């Protein structure tokens, strides 16, 4: 489609000094939030199939439905999974057609995540796919070591690591730190509680791609809501997953200008 | 796929005095809720593609969400196109490969919805693809004289009448009447605004297909209320959405207990 | 995919003054031949799938066929049913999504050809794919006023009539007085038993597409007997196929060349 | 589809005493001479893309054109990735759902081959795909701890190793041990070079798949010729690549009895 590798999209909006929002999608009103969001802004954008709508919808009809609502959209999508801790999901979805996958194997021995990411890896970037991988330690910020150590033996293209987040304040130096050392994008998890201002600097130092969940959902949830609180009877799903829609979408605006990527499809 | 022309099967639950529900689908929990409900039943089913959920999400897109979910399916499925008004939205139903569709011109000329109805017929019968029509007149309740000649100009498969529902109380003589002289199986619209028992009577006098669409919506947005009314900031979508569907679900499995087409799947 | 309508492609050839080559295709080396030439000349092509290929491929799995080579080809390209007498084939052309169709009921009455080719052009209207249509006769050559007749009546975007070939000398001063009179792009049917002149001068006329199958399966079968001539223990399709392959695509680049077609890529 | 991994497959034919024919597909019609030959003698098959036809249709092509044959097939059909000697083409073939792949790492060392071919078996073995690998040497016949150590190291469904043809008098005795010691089915290799008898024994011992190429090339360009030699003037590719197709069917329907996998469609 206009479908991109997430290894492409990644390097260049580090190259350029923005970020990529990964936009986590739960559904069918959800999912086209997003990319009207992205084609109204003509920004790059990447959809996240993560594990929770992996249990609820299947990680296969999920990519199927942002196929149905890809039929008027210009701009660069890149499908990601997100958070998989297993090979073999990360394997499903390089086989229905994912641009990126990410193996978690933070929960592993430093040479088991190593092994198991090095591995997905391999398939990845025989299929043109993007790879994300994720490293905590081997105090509780990773070291540049642990992160250079980790990213040259899996060959991740863009990772995730131990930064001042959780799943808060951000170690701004330590990613300046990375940025010279590791020479690779880094991927921002559990942003939603940081300040836009610390978001905007992260970007800056070499985040290039920012994930982004429950505060759509909360957005969404708050236009369901507030057409329900006025009018219980309001049996339209039009109306109310609609009004939903429009407030996550908007939101979705939001994130796209903090992170930079308004403007950005046509350099692609 | 499991996918059956509603030809076939409405002609099937008319022989032997069952019908099918038609149930309206408007994003992927609602199209999912029905599908897991006539899996669970044994159940053919249908389900409609109508003007609301057009306008919302697209034709091609819903066809295509429906297709994603049919992955463990293996009942009768049946995708109908409801209420259309438009000779071209009707064939681009029959382009993507519907299974039924429905052109009503019940507010054209007698003579001009033969016409297109036919041409639409035409169209349909060439591909093995249910059709049906609506006439209300050419003294609310349509005659077996207007029935007739509408049934034989167009060679609909199926056909609804103004039979005493609105868009209540149902013209059971004139049904009965309609069956032996028109000898065709008759489509229910507005059904929801009548009582449960009546439905019964008309289905064992010949209607076999029921169209449920705002009671489906009304059972969703309850589930939704629910969660929502007790936690505001429940912010999983599994769980409002999720109950929503749940609740869904079980309406759609009344409804085929009503129209009494569980366990019905192996006669196909 | 790079898929374009019949009706904008025939009708900016018949403006420009060229014509798009309607090449016939029976299996796999035949369409990548066509479609090789195509991509090579820059030029808009139509690959037909006629009555013989139907009969031994089948229709929808010929459409399979050349999608699977467009993998690499940007260059204008459209789909088209060749001489159906069928409505029904018709219909099952429109569905699989072929972007030009002919129904030919020159065979039928002139109020039944005009009957079934109007009800075959509705559908194709309104799903914006090119319907081209024949006439013979209402001495040997069409009449302005048959062609007038049987134009407006069907509302074809081009039309194949009796011009001096056979399925021969061309009919110029006729086909020069059916454009100022009938207003469409001509098509010429059996232009293999014409010399290239006077196809030339067919295409200054209005003659916008040239059908072509006997020629190609000759320049097809003579690559084959000269490797299989020379070497009848020659057991690589690679090499005896291919060179058929290679002798039938130089054909189509000398017929893009006579058409005119060359080079129109970009106008589109 | 009707499509069954490669894994299911070879090993229900092992373990009943009978052998998959791995037949290699060149183009449209040699894929439907195959799928012919299966549907009519109720047979399982493998089609085999191998690296000619990769080099001349493309893989994903290929792939496709099988697709189109397939609607009126019931047998089980297994499409196989035969001879790569690339990881990224093999995983490439299980990107595009193959249901069975053949890394062959024999032209490398016994560590890289075992370290690729193995590091393939786990993509497809989380895919539920068949895994084929080649081992010769680590005295030009394959050792049991050879065939053993490969095995294990590379955790293949089915293996081919050096058993007397070449790409010939087979070692039966060997084989024989094999079975016992490896206890994984057998892939034979260059077995168009053997006697009918000794095919039958090698399946006796435990040969499960058995690789046929050049045969039906052979078969098809006989068929050929004998229709261009009689008249080299006949056009018709329905007659003459229809002749080819024709006496190549008969050659699958040979090769299928002589394997012993007539009738074993009900099996599955
Ligand atoms: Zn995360
Ligand atoms: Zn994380
Ligand atoms: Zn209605
Ligand atoms: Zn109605
Ligand atoms: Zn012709
Ligand atoms: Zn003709
Ligand atoms: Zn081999
Ligand atoms: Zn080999």
């Amino acid at each position: 489609m206009p479908y991109v590798s997430g290894k492409t999209m990644i390097q260049q909006a580090w190259k350029h000094g923005y970020a990529i929002g990964a936009f986590s999608a739960h559904n069918a009103e959800t999912v086209r939030a997003i990319l009207l969001a992205a084609q109204e802004e003509q920004s790059p954008v990447m959809i996240q199939v993560g594990q929770k709508v992996i249990s609820v919808m299947g990680l296969k009809p999920m990519k199927e439905i942002i196929d149905a609502f890809m039929h008027d959209i210009t701009v660069p999508v890149c499908i990601h999974l997100d958070h998989s801790r297993s090979f073999e999901q990360t394997m499903q979805a390089i086989q229905c057609g994912f641009q990126s996958v990410m193996f978690d194997g933070s929960h592993l021995s430093f040479e088991e995540n190593v092994r198991i990411t090095r591995a997905a890896s391999e398939v990845a970037h025989a299929l043109n796919i993007g790879m994300e991988g994720e490293i905590g330690k081997i105090a509780l910020i990773t070291s540049c070591d642990e992160a250079l150590r980790f990213s040259e033996g899996t060959d991740v293209d863009y990772l995730a690591v131990s930064i001042g987040t959780a799943h808060p304040k951000l170690a701004f130096g330590r990613l300046q730190e990375i940025r010279e050392i590791v020479k690779k994008p880094i991927v921002l998890h559990g942003g939603s509680g940081v300040p836009d201002d610390q978001i905007r600097q992260a970007i800056a130092l070499g985040v290039a791609k920012v994930n982004v969940d429950t505060e759509l959902r909360q957005a969404f949830t708050q236009g369901l809501c507030e057409v329900l609180t006025n009018d219980p009877e309001e049996y339209a799903l039009a109306v109310s997953l609609g009004h939903g829609r429009d407030v996550m979408k908007e939101k979705v605006i939001e994130k796209i200008r903090l992170f930079g990527s308004n403007g950005k499809a046509l350099q692609f």
